């Protein structure tokens, strides 16, 4: 939301778009750790979820690196986003139903806000009507999250949609925390557009993450 | 035996459906297995530590029923009671790729699979296997490929034909290494989406890692 | 010099042959590398790191015969003595540069800071690929550096169904302290039609053995 069709002729990633076009799939995931022992005994110690607690940390560092918020619409158009929101697949008794989560700089806020559409699920909402929506909308202006908190993984993969349009959005995938010397940590990935995002740009939304990860603990 | 599943009453139509569309629906996963008993007692044994994870991971698949679904070479939704696995043997020199059949009892499982990598073909070829997998049509399978020289964090794995990205559920063992007293080895597993979720990995490592301590 | 290969005669024949069928017959592994010694060593010299391993990295694909095969722009199977490295330079508000392998580090080191500092201002940052397309030869190694990100994993593009890349692409991340070494993760996608795990292995141990050696 509040979006921006790019001028592409002023925009410095005209080349990269351009050359990116051509793929197959120009789409690439990253699987990095982040500490989170601060944040684990911290979200315990309030009782509450870890998971908005590393959430939080995710959405407010994709919108604090704007190469994340670059998206291709379902027109072709190359659009930049000053907000994206966060959609994950939520755990439901027996299968998952995905909730829009919106992102709050002010935690208090994200996290009331947060808890109460991952407590509250419509009995009558379709499970995929998220998705649906957003895929009928055409801007994409989220990232997709799902937790795994069970599985230790050092790699996952993702799906290829199109030839020349790998993915729609940002997909990533937490982890399970696990000890090590010391420290908890948990696998973080991402799937991301080599049109729009470099290392460079990961590096700096990892950092985000860990260090924000940290602050919502003291 | 082999089950063409009535797709209406399945759990996964929707999940099977919505794959259909992707130029490749599978993904793979690495994470570890501890394997510190196993590699112990493999060792005081004088046995094969490749055949004890071998043992684990096949067993494993054949207790998670996700696992064992294909798509057969008519398109066909196909489900198999059970599955075997096949490997690259290397051979001084290449590698063949050999089938060795599942069976819960251990000690037939080792001694019918050491039997068959030992008594290998000479003049054969390296995905000869698959080649037969192929004609056949149902993938009533699972491959591991064994690098106990090559310690990974990641793998990736081939993309076949757009709409079928592969055949059969695929896998990677890598060095077993030291990690705070204890040792693990990675393990990797490449899956259709359509058949198969996160839950049913977890299940399946679970498996991996319960199976190869019992053995020990 | 550059060989076209004799397919007939070639000892990898089944493999180029399985894999011609397939969308992408390409993948990635990552690695750890100990790098404690020349991590130290650069440090000491005031010297750059990254020179360091992309010494290590060039040579040893320059003494793996396998990760020099290439499919030029005519469809053949051609195999190139030597390859150089090429790399994206990070410039002041990129640029992809390309240097030679040389076996003296001192020579190395010289030449590819040289090389690094007289980059064109208005440089095409993929003027290197496409003078390398439309030369059709293929005769380099990939890398790109992330040297404060840490990873476990990265995958590559898909360029296009049946040829998925042209020539091998690394990625080297941060050093971390792993059992009272430091290590870095080091990924390389390559051709399965090419290239197997035992090579990979062979990379790998020679990209260790060599960062030590010019470490002294």
């Amino acid at each position: 939301s509040m979006k921006h069709i790019i001028d592409i002729d002023a925009w410095e990633r005209r080349d990269n778009y351009g050359f990116f076009r051509s793929f197959v799939n120009s789409w690439y995931s990253v699987t990095t750790e982040i500490d989170c022992t601060e944040a684990s005994a911290a979200a315990r110690a309030a009782k509450r979820s870890f998971f908005l607690y590393y959430l939080y940390a995710v959405v407010r560092s994709a919108n604090e690196v704007d190469e994340l918020r670059y998206r291709t619409d379902k027109e072709g158009r190359v659009v930049f986003h000053d907000r994206v929101d966060i959609i994950s697949p939520i755990a439901v008794p027996g299968t998952f139903y995905t909730v829009r989560i919106p992102y709050y700089e002010d935690f208090e806020r994200f996290y009331a806000e947060a808890y109460a559409l991952i407590t509250n699920m419509p009995e009558d909402g379709d499970p995929y009507g998220a998705e649906k929506i957003l895929a009928e909308q055409g801007d994409y202006d989220v990232v997709h999250l799902s937790a795994v908190p069970k599985m230790y993984f050092t790699s996952i993969t993702y799906t290829l949609a199109e030839a020349g349009n790998g993915c729609s959005y940002p997909l990533m995938t937490a982890g399970k925390a696990v000890s090590r010397e010391g420290r908890l940590v948990f696998p973080l990935s991402i799937y991301v557009n080599h049109a729009f995002v470099d290392g460079s740009h990961l590096t700096s939304f990892f950092g985000k993450v860990e260090e924000y990860l940290k602050e919502i603990s003291h």
